[PDB]
């Protein structure tokens, strides 16, 4: 009658859906007391927490419409500084240990992959997220984290539909086509790209490069992630599905 | 035996904030039953809408947790793809018009600003937007985009605490350092970064840098916005403060 902003709210647009575009796997490094209290009081944060019990327990400790503080500098496909559009998902778990023979990894426990997959199943048919922006920390921040690890058993994942993961064969078919002949550092780094990592495209083999090819190993080729271009990492390169 | 994932809420954390980190502002370049149609089955959309009647009418078309589609391919201080963490607002209004003598721009009406400001005043306190994050559409795509344009009251914006601007006298401080002497074209370039613009650092002043500087002075010193450096926009990179 009339003072105060009072909107009009007749119409609606047809055009417009979720600000959250991607998931991202971490592991705590750490116990479950302790990682809760680091991710409720610590300076950061994440919207899921899968404990270590039987059956894995599933926390939420910020709400989905919320930005929980878990990516830290990233990029994925271009978007980068990934909190504002992404799920984080935490999975108690002591991740690595270094130790004088070498560098050690932990094994997640089946009861945690059995409540990760219909968890991910869920924010992704909500939020309308596709396999190729199912990513770890590791795919976003290469060369700086290394979570979830190379023991994280994304091939689980791939079979639930909730992960790009070659097709039966398709290593075998593309190691055949590549026929002995590396490709050049440059057509590594347009390959990566492609997928969605942050990469340089110098064609030159530093640091920042290696760093990426090692992320991609570490996630599709665990065996060897010391980032050196080989026919193997070639392959799975083309082999790896973009969707 | 169950409606979804099972969820623990017994906890909750410190570490979180708003999704929503900018606020862009655009003008539709149509009149208002065809903005409301194309903004809201046109395959674009924004939060807001802001009619050209009297006073003004605010629509809210998009909720503010969902992402509308208004910003497109977007930089703002290293953060792309800004749609998922804006919120869009856009001020009917003609745009410009292309004459032989030059680009000609529509005047914003004075409803329009009066109903602009205790909106975006709202809009920033409930995320807690800072003024260095509420831009125009030019800010985030210079060169490709104009909008809010020239005639864009951005000084009113200001003068209420809503974006940086300089202090009486800075202008003056800065003009005077300068001494006469005018930046190298890449110290354009770091300054514009600095703001928070998507610019080359080549050190050469080609298209694309210039789409940039002539972004800077349609917002700050819109009497000329040709890119061309000169002494006035230095003080003005200078003097118009980060955050
Ligand atoms: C979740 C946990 N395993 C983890 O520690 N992740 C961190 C996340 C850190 C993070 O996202 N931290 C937030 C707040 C940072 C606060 C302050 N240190 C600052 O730089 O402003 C952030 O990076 N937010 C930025 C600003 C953003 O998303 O835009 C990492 O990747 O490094
Ligand atoms: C709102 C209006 N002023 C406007 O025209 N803005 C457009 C951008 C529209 C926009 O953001 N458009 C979306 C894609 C919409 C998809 C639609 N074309 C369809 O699929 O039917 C986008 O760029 N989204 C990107 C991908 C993103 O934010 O990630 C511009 O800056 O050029
Ligand atoms: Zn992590
Ligand atoms: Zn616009």
């Amino acid at each position: 009658m009339s003072s105060g902003p009072r909107l009009n709210t007749d119409y609606t647009s047809a055009n417009q859906d979720s600000r959250v575009q991607f998931i991202v796997l971490h592991y705590t490094s750490t116990d479950l007391p302790h990682s809760l209290g680091i991710l409720t009081h610590g300076g950061v944060s994440a919207h899921y927490l899968i404990g270590d019990d039987e059956p894995a327990t599933v926390y939420r400790l910020v709400d989905e419409n919320r930005r929980a503080w878990h990516a830290g500098v990233s990029e994925w496909q271009g978007r980068t500084w990934l909190n504002a559009t992404s799920i984080g998902i935490e999975i108690v778990n002591q991740g690595y240990r270094d130790t004088p023979q070498g560098r050690v990894w932990y094994p997640f426990s089946e009861a945690q992959i059995q409540a990760l997959i219909p968890l991910l199943k869920d924010i992704a048919k909500r939020h309308g997220i596709t396999p190729d922006r199912i990513i770890g920390h590791s795919d976003i921040a290469p060369g700086r984290k290394v979570d979830p690890g190379p023991l994280f058993p994304w091939k689980r994942l791939a079979d639930a539909g909730l992960v790009p993961w070659p097709k039966p064969g398709e290593l075998a078919r593309r190691l055949a086509e590549l026929n002995g002949q590396l490709p050049d550092v440059r057509w590594f780094q347009q390959q990566l790209a492609r997928h969605g990592y942050l990469v340089p495209q110098t064609g030159e083999l530093e640091k920042d490069t290696r760093d990426v090819i090692g992320a991609f190993q570490m996630k599709y080729r665990p065996a060897r992630f010391d980032g050196e271009p080989d026919l193997e990492t070639a392959a799975l390169l083309l082999a790896v599905p973009t969707s």
